[PDB]
């Protein structure tokens, strides 16, 4: 073994992350106008845009959960706080019309409570919330909600890096499988845990898993750019879960920092020391964006722009395109 | 699959751009001052150097096209503006005597008319300018230029970074191949829509379907020292066009800036917001040049230097040599 | 050789570091705080924490070989003084309970008459401690001290970086084998000598050469993070050695320095000019940690979080991990 | 193939450069103190220290070629003088003893005439100084050298960077072949030309065309730490020229240069405008570094301990150690 060792598997695999690959451009008769970017969140539930807003104290509340209801996304409402504001915040969204909502819930004790009033609230999407879904209390929570609301609610449960995690959740009853082990740039998994998947080969490897099976992976945590969602669609994602490319809007939470004459909004890890009261997340600022309205258009028309290049008329189709691998010198 | 999934064409090929090689020298007969330069733009038209400006407002206008003429290459007027001025860009070069001339047009409702007037000023070079030509809505325009004006006029269809792109412009009657999807200094796509293809790789590529049916291929984009020049010819590239490289050139179009005691010119993609009025370009300075006829001098002395160390005593005899490729400690 | 040459063995290996790789989440029944973190220092000698303190001097005197004993690992004091007053620390670390202690010898004139006190004053371990233990004078040591006090001291070789050299360490009745040859934060032998080993590899190597024999592997030099803990041991080793990770805490040699408003303290390389008085360390500072308890806290918090990840619910099991090797863009 | 086109040798070797490798330790039963560091320079002349200075006018002028003679190396005179001068410059080195003295010759209508009045003046060595000596012109001077004065002055020629080159050189007669095409830490022939060879590779290659026929090889250029001379060696060099490392020294031409309270020399490449007055040099400067003698000391002392770690007791046992392949996380 060239890297040492007598054992090849060992090192399993190379990981290749967004900055790694571009997309090949193919034959097109597809303009980024005409493209339809809809896509599958969950098996049953499919949104205008592929794009839903991070489960976060610093991200989703219910203002940016109606707001990416309306843009054609979805928000994924935090659970760091009382299972009745929760709650209400849900029902908050349901007061601005007919819009999808998701939550987060743990796998703790008040758990299953907290998942209940959510469901009495009319959420549409739970989404079972840990740093990794390969467990049998996380499994055994997929399934238990499925068997108990599933006929009215989607289950999605995260998060995963394997095709052998992946496929447990499959197992499970997954309405969806969402993808990431440390790569938020948040997140200090990587250095504190030594733990991760580069997140382009964690979506391949998902993918093998669960699409076979007719289960969405939602691609989360590590994108910087729009290039960055239309890599990791075609790599197989349904939708991208998205955190520091939302935090600094106006509907998030928290108030505008004004430092060395330019504006900021406070970004923080659910992990980090702040949240929680051994961290895996640190606390900091993102530049100030304006309007969710104005970030998510940049995101679609970047995403509209690979379609074209792609020949992509749909995702499913840009699910099949083809990456080009790039060194250092990129 | 080492890089994740269970299919080997996800990932199609390993890009590389011109920091990831070097020439190999090669046993030599050649002085540099003794080294022929010309090559073939088009099919039919051979320029004494290498080179030409691109079509971009910061670039070529008549100035920029008098001069490039003047030193042996040739300028691309670019197409940000009325047809009648474009025209009128076109007759100014021709009043300065036989110099050759290109001039951009798009694929849009006008661009025809553009192409007639253009035609009836006596232009020697049609290029159909798009940021991705493998679309039969360009690939019709190239071909029904060519077969109206192509007794007159050489059409040049571009940009490519794939052979099956290259190929398609070859059957639709492509004059020249130009080659660039994502490397120009000032390009965005790569970040915005993700989509590229590392420039070594996309003209070895795009020659391997242009050279067996005699069509020369334009490197387009990301050259940024004259050294890229000959690594562009020895892929096989038979010239290159350059937009950096000449934009703090006294015959760019644009006035000096003064910015903390240095000068400098505007530069900026023709997607960029100011061009324009979802970009994929940006607005930026680089450093003032000075004559345009020296910055050639040196780019074509970098260009003799390659020729004599490799052996080459015609650019056919460059587009054979060898390279190695270099690491990140390079 | 498509790297030079006609001899394919003459670049013998691709040699990986800490951050050329990443731990993979696999199934998992293990929570962090349920995780066993005790493991072989020696043969003999189990650690409730696998985590020893480098024999230099800004690390470890007996302040800190008190401290980090009661903290579940051990110290190893450092030899860069006279022999009376190492012996007379070993003492001191006697004076505070039942506690493990090692302590440094060389190879030199006075190291047999410095081993025999140390022994004397009721040392538990003895490090052989030199920059390259392949050599028949080192070896010969080990092998004299495990015959004479072997029964009531465990016998330490190093430093190692290759298979050949671990086996022969084993061979002379090493108790265990210290690996690293360059990886130090303040070591310049790559810089001077041009000689070293990657980490990952130099313990996959040397743990294929002990683990057959039962001989535990001890990992030292260029652990930045905690996560680099459970790298270490992923790749093989029982313990871990830590320099620079420790030498900004209260209970390591030195005073405070303030650094334009930052406190720092003093950490120094034993190859150093300073801990001398041609060098192969430097002298340089770290910030300030504070305790040594709350800096092992966090470290030993993230190792569980990586036996967390991977389902390791003892060392040996995560000793069996597997890593995903990641590239510059990380 | 992979990186694209169809054609395997396009890109005909992966290059490496020193940063690239590390030495691999191996068994040892040699000190550094101990080691012998004598080296062939050419076929017949053997120095004590196997490191030459750059024939620079930065770097080597009488003083410096007496001080590096009398540390047990040589210099080699530059060449950018008049004929009278440089031929004086032999004599005064003669004037301070038995010491052995090179001096610079190019290809040019003088330079028989200049090579006539070295021999003249005593010089011991010849060195036919050519950025590319794969030419006719360059083999025809060697050859011509060596069949006229070559009984009484041993004759090196260069640069080359690739095996057909340096076995050229072999052919031709030349006692030493120089090697190094873009490494030079103040050469731009890599970014002017595009050409170059990283130098690892570059030494592989030439050394498997010159060892088997009894030739040295001179690794010349990119050499910035001692290290890099012990790799140099172990690659199959025999001996090392260095310009940058050598040129902050007393002995060196030029004055002290006081910049923000520091001291530096001048250093310039000989195809600078400065030195010649379409450059392939820069001029810049180094830190002041004290006396030749101090410096050599620390560059060989690396060199020893890399001797020490490797187990070689002679550079002929150094010319068959071993590598590890580095990444970017070094
Ligand atoms: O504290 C943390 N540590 C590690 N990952 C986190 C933490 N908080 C949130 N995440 C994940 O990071 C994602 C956001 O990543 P981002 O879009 O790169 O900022 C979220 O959707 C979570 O999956
Ligand atoms: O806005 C833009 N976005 C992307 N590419 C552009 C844009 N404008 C011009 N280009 C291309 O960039 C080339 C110049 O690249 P450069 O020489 O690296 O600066 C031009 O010839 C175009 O092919
Ligand atoms: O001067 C030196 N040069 C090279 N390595 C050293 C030196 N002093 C100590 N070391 C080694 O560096 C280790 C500490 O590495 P660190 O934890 O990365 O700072 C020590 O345990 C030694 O093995
Ligand atoms: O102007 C130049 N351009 C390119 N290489 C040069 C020039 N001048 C000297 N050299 C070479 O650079 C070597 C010194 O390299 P250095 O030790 O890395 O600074 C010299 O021995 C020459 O072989
Ligand atoms: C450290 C931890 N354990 N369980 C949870 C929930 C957390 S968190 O608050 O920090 N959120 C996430 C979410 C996704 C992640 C992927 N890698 N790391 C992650 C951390
Ligand atoms: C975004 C776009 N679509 N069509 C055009 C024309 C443009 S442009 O104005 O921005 N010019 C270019 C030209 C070449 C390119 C290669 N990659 N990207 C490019 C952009
Ligand atoms: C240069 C030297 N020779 N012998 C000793 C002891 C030393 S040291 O003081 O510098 N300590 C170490 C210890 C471990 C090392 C691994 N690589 N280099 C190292 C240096
Ligand atoms: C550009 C040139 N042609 N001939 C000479 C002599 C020169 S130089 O003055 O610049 N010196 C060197 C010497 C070695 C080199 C290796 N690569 N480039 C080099 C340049």
């Amino acid at each position: 073994v060239p890297t040492g060792g007598d054992d090849p598997t060992k090192i399993a695999m190379l990981g290749l992350t967004f900055d790694d690959v571009l997309l090949l451009p193919a034959a097109s008769d597809v303009l980024p106008a005409n493209a339809d970017t809809s896509s599958q969140l969950t098996k049953k539930i499919r949104l205008k845009v592929p794009l839903v807003s991070s489960a976060m104290d610093t991200v989703t509340e219910a203002r940016m959960a109606i707001a990416m209801a309306r843009a054609g996304g979805m928000g994924v409402l935090h659970r760091n706080l009382p299972v009745a504001e929760q709650a209400a915040q849900v029902e908050t969204v349901k007061r601005s019309g007919g819009l999808l909502v998701g939550a987060a819930v743990g796998v703790g004790d008040d758990a299953w409570e907290r998942a209940m009033a959510l469901r009495d609230a009319g959420v549409d999407v739970l989404v079972v919330d840990t740093a990794h879904a390969h467990n049998r209390k996380v499994l055994d929570m997929v399934h238990r909600l499925k068997t108990t609301v599933g006929d009215e609610i989607e289950v999605v449960g995260g998060n995963v890096a394997t095709r052998a995690a992946a496929a447990a959740l499959v197992e499970a009853g997954a309405d969806a499988v969402k993808v990431g082990v440390g790569p938020g740039s948040i997140c200090t998994t990587r250095v504190v845990a030594g733990v991760g998947a580069p997140q382009i080969t964690a979506i391949l490897e998902a993918v093998a898993a669960c699409a076979p099976h007719g289960v969405p992976v939602i691609a989360d945590g590590g994108l910087q750019y729009s290039g960055d969602i239309a890599k990791a669609l075609a790599a197989g994602a349904s939708t991208a879960m998205l955190g520091s490319l939302l935090a600094g809007t106006a509907e998030s939470p928290g108030e505008l920092i004004l430092v060395n004459g330019k504006q900021f909004k406070s970004y923080r890890g659910m992990g980090s020391l702040g949240a929680m009261q051994v961290p895996e997340g640190i606390e900091g600022r993102v530049p100030f964006r304006g309007p969710l309205s104005t970030v998510i258009h940049q995101l679609v028309g970047g995403l509209r722009a690979a379609m074209g290049y792609t020949g992509s008329a749909t995702i499913e189709e840009l699910q099949q395109a083809q990456f080009v691998q790039i060194t250092a010198a990129g």
